[PDB]
């Protein structure tokens, strides 16, 4: 076992092994407080998440348990993945932190793209970096559910990192309250996320959920015959229906001057019907890409359990799994 030391920081107080050092808050949120660090053994900054109330009822167990298993199963260059987990508990039963570290990353699309007005090539490899580590993640039968801006880690090599694996970038079904949204919600994500990079502005700053669908529709027009069949509740067809119609706008006129194959690409992704979306597989080949699209490193994930999805347990048998996992992590080669 390492030898731990403490100190308050930000109210919240921090037991980590002496071989992180110089450790220095970088914010904080309702996920727990993340401080940055030196990390002695490798040599490399990193960042050191304490999550906030980890075991207080079956959610946050089951949400830490999740998030756990979740990171330990990330080993892509375009996601998120674990260095190292702990706890400074000895046993089961003094076990009531746990604490995640990554490499750091610096910053996020948030401030590059309020601080600045991004290129077409750079839209061009921050996009790719998305959807090659969305290949990944779906791949794994793992839907992200959340992808936005600040979701997106980026350092100064413009290397991007996906985290977290009224809300702008949803996707419409979900602002509808569909049950069985697929993975392509996260496309929709991506398409909001390139478009404000090649604009510099929020496609869809929706002030509410109703406010979000009307600017939605705005741009992609209301639902098409095909699309109407296709939903059950009648309240929510009877809402779409009852809209002054509005045809779907030319994206060439919307995004004048842009690249004409980032438009293309945005019209395949910014699709109504979740089953006409462009895949992010797809979306790699798309021409759009071809500077950097290479289809022998564009990996794939193993397979990922999913089952403790659907488990109901207490809150220790949640605590003891999470345990198991601090306690059986492997750190990848140096
Ligand atoms: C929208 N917000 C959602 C919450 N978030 C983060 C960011 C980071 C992070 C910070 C710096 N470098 C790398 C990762 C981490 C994190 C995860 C594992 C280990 C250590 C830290 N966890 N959550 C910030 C963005
Ligand atoms: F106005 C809209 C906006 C989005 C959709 C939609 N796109 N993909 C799936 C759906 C959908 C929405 C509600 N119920 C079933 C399916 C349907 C109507």
């Amino acid at each position: 076992r390492p030898t731990f030391y403490r100190q308050e920081l930000n109210k919240t107080i921090w037991e980590v092994p002496e071989r992180y050092q110089n450790l220095s808050p970088v914010g904080s949120g309702a996920y727990g407080s993340v401080c940055a660090a030196f990390d002695t053994k490798t040599g490399l900054r990193v960042a050191v998440k304490k999550l906030s109330r980890p075991f207080q009822s079956i959610i946050h167990a089951k949400r830490t348990y999740r998030e756990l298993r979740l990171l330990k199963h990330m080993k892509h260059e375009n996601v998120i993945g674990l260095l190292d987990v702990f706890t400074p508990a000895r046993s089961l039963e003094e076990f009531n932190d746990v604490y995640l570290v990554t490499h750091l990353m610096g910053a996020d699309l948030n401030n590059i793209v309020k601080c600045q007005k991004l290129t077409d090539d750079h839209v061009q490899f921050l996009i790719y970096q998305i959807l090659r580590g969305l290949k990944y993640i779906h791949s794994a039968d793992i839907i992200h559910r959340d992808l936005k801006p600040s979701n997106l880690a980026v350092n100064e090599d413009c290397e991007l990192k996906i985290l977290d694996f009224t809300r702008w970038y949803r996707a419409p079904e979900i602002m509808l309250n569909w049950m069985h949204y697929n993975q392509t919600v996260d496309i929709w994500s991506v398409g909001c996320i390139m478009a404000e990079l090649l604009t510099g502005r929020t496609l869809f700053p929706g002030t509410d959920h109703i406010d979000q669908l009307k600017l939605i529709l705005r741009l992609v027009g209301t639902p098409g015959a095909e699309l109407l069949k296709k939903i059950s509740s009648e309240s929510a067809r009877n809402y779409i229906q009852s809209l002054t119609q509005m045809p779907k706008m030319n994206f060439a006129n919307v995004f004048i001057g842009a690249n004409p194959l980032a438009v293309d690409l945005l019209e395949k992704m910014l699709v109504l019907d979740s089953d006409k979306r462009i895949t992010a597989a797809q979306a790699l080949a798309h021409a759009y890409f071809a500077q950097y699209h290479d289809p022998d490193d564009e990996p794939v994930a193993d397979p990922y359990d999913q089952s403790f999805e659907s488990r109901d347990l207490l809150i220790d048998e949640w605590k003891s799994l999470t345990y198991d996992e601090v306690i059986s992590f492997v750190p990848p080669p140096l």
